[PDB]
């Protein structure tokens, strides 16, 4: 029961957490955010990608948001409104080959 889901040190809740086990493990949670902080979360889509951390069936994953969902937002606190697609997509090496690791960390 995916109730314990964390995006990167960020807890989350979900309304429709599908995801699809077989070709491509894509991890499709609806995110109901609300509109009082939506305004810039409007502006929000898939941004970036997710350290999806599962502690029940033990999954430290690092998926990579294709960006071509045609869906919007991206995270904050989910409550019942405005749900939305954060669908996830089993991470290939297809895009790119170099190890661009260098934010902050």
């Amino acid at each position: 029961m995916v109730k314990t889901l964390r995006l990167n040190n960020v807890t989350l809740e979900m309304a429709a957490y599908q995801e699809e086990s077989e070709p491509k493990r894509k991890i499709a949670f609806t995110l109901n955010v609300t509109s009082e902080t939506y305004h810039d979360i409007a502006v929000l889509l898939y941004e970036k990608t997710f350290n999806v951390e599962v502690p029940e069936r033990d999954l430290a994953f690092r998926g990579e948001m294709t960006n071509y969902s045609t869906s919007l937002t991206n995270l904050y606190e989910p409550g019942a409104v405005s749900e939305f697609y954060i669908e996830i997509t089993e991470i290939d090496k297809n895009a790119d080959s170099l190890e661009h690791h260098h934010h902050h960390h």
